[PDB]
């Protein structure tokens, strides 16, 4: 049963355009996290994918799109339920957006990774209203801002419940 999670930065509800490839800001407590996420596939849609400039290396990437592929590197989807084929046996596959391809997979997602940064701006995108009743928020941290923040943020883990 594959763990499909949306990875977001969030200004309130806005999602805000990351300069680092997978969109979050992991607390120290949790920086060993980052070594399993590793090897999981990323989907994506065609903006973001052009955003970023490249693969993410060492990993399956999934770019959807209307529009034929513009990098042998990645696999090329035209659907999200293509999208998802593609990643297989994939333990857990991370959604990174944008706003659509958010609200397109949110019935098959049971995890979210989100790290809400109401300092900085939003984009012109919102993230989907998902229903609290159906989420659980298992794991929430807040870190203020300081020397080596510039922003105060809150790192939060949902789970459908």
């Amino acid at each position: 049963a594959m763990i499909i999670s949306l990875i977001a930065a969030l200004a309130a509800d806005r999602v805000i355009g990351m300069e680092n490839a997978m969109p979050w800001h992991l607390p120290a407590d949790l920086a060993w996290f980052k070594r399993n996420t590793l090897n999981k596939p990323v989907i994506m849609g065609r903006k973001t994918f052009e955003s970023i400039g490249r693969p993410l290396p060492g990993r399956l990437n999934i770019v959807i799109s209307s529009q034929p592929g513009t990098d042998e590197r990645v696999t090329w989807a035209a659907s999200i339920e293509e999208a998802l084929a593609f990643a297989g046996n994939a333990e857990e596959v991370m959604v990174m957006g944008g706003g659509r391809v958010y609200k397109q997979f949110l019935d098959r997602a049971n995890r979210m990774y989100l790290t809400h940064i109401d300092a900085e701006v939003g984009g012109d995108t919102h993230f989907p209203d998902y229903e609290p009743d159906e989420w659980e928020s298992v794991f929430s941290e807040f870190h203020d801002a300081d020397e080596a923040n510039s922003h105060s943020y809150c790192f939060e883990i949902l789970e459908r419940r």
